[PDB]
């Protein structure tokens, strides 16, 4: 160890991140009459409905 | 001891400190329903159950 032969130093790093997200919403707050379209064979009705509204422009 | 024939002075040291440690933790807090797979011997049920969430993108 006369010299800096054994003299040593070092450094070493490893850093890693990763993330991921995701959203999905909905909301639906209306009244709609429909009508009965055909009735299944267990009884279940088959609805449909429409409504037009023309406020203005559009 | 006319001289620092006898005159001495002297110091020394040696100090080491070595540390370790090490964790591992996990949880999970869901809830899945499963189906049998088979009976065993001993009246043992095994049980196996998948779940597949699509919420957006994945
Ligand atoms: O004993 C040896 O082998 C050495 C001592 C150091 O001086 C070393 O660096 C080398 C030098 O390269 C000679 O020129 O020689
Ligand atoms: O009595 C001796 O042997 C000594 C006394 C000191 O003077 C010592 O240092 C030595 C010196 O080297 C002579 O030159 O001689």
């Amino acid at each position: 160890f006369g010299n800096s032969r054994a003299d040593m130093e070092a450094s070493g790093g490893n850093s890693f991140n990763g993330k991921g997200g995701a959203n999905a919403s909905n909301t639906f707050s209306g009244t709609l009459t429909v009508t009965v379209d055909q009735v299944l064979a267990n009884g279940n009705l088959h609805v449909v409905g429409e409504k037009q509204i023309a406020i203005n422009q559009g």
